[PDB]
């Protein structure tokens, strides 16, 4: 049944599940992971997956479970802290050895450093979307938009005051933006090039951009 639908803070419990959900519905067809064929369902990914496990153990993403318990939904959240030495990233950065993976993690690490959100909102920490998947059964019952309704709600609750998320896909970019998300950064995928102007991402349409977006809750 495709309704009472649940929503609740994904546990421990739950953890296996939701990466499944992940490797099965979402790893492999997220635009940029697509252009760069990193992946293919089912098969999953182990930076993605450990990238993912340690988003969990936030305590903040959000589970849409059906009926009969299968994960309809998820927004996996983590919570970005102001203090945290930006020379994590480049030590980060300089240590992928998936050639892919490195190409994804450069351009959200690039846009991220032209702006800074902890400044502009003064916050020292920020509640930031980082998955938004919805299982192909469950499309249509706008189960994405009330993943985020809820996120906000849970952010609101642990006392956050901005979230923020650097979304790769024109459908969670218009979902977020329906939800009062502003674009703080953005870019073309056919104006990021390599030094012999070929894109490095080559995407699918609808999607054409990566946008950093961000509101204020509280």
């Amino acid at each position: 049944k495709l309704n009472n639908i649940r929503f609740e803070t994904i546990s421990s419990k739950y953890y296996d599940d939701v990466i499944e959900h992940l490797r099965q519905t979402f790893f492999a067809d997220e635009p940029l992971n697509k252009a760069v064929n990193l992946t293919r369902p089912g098969q999953g990914h182990p930076l993605l997956e450990q990238h993912s496990l340690s988003t969990l153990k936030d305590n903040v993403s959000i589970m849409a479970i059906s009926n009969d318990g299968d994960i309809a939904g998820v927004a996996l959240n983590g919570i970005l802290y102001g203090n945290t030495d930006i020379e994590k990233s480049r030590e980060k950065l300089n240590e992928i050895q998936d050639e892919s993976f490195k190409k994804i993690f450069k351009l959200l690490y690039e846009q991220n450093l032209k702006i800074n959100l902890f400044k502009q909102f003064d916050v020292d920490k920020i509640f930031e979307i980082r998955i938004l998947s919805v299982d192909s059964r469950f499309r249509g019952k706008g189960l994405a938009k009330k993943l985020i309704e809820k996120s906000e709600e849970l952010a609101l609750d642990r006392g956050f005051q901005v979230m923020k998320t650097d979304a790769t896909g024109a459908f969670s970019q218009r979902v977020v933006s329906s939800l009062g998300f502003i674009t703080k950064c953005e870019i073309n995928y056919t104006d990021y090039l390599d030094e012999n102007g070929e894109q490095i991402f080559v995407v699918d349409p609808p999607h054409e951009k990566l946008k950093i977006m961000c509101k204020v809750i509280n």
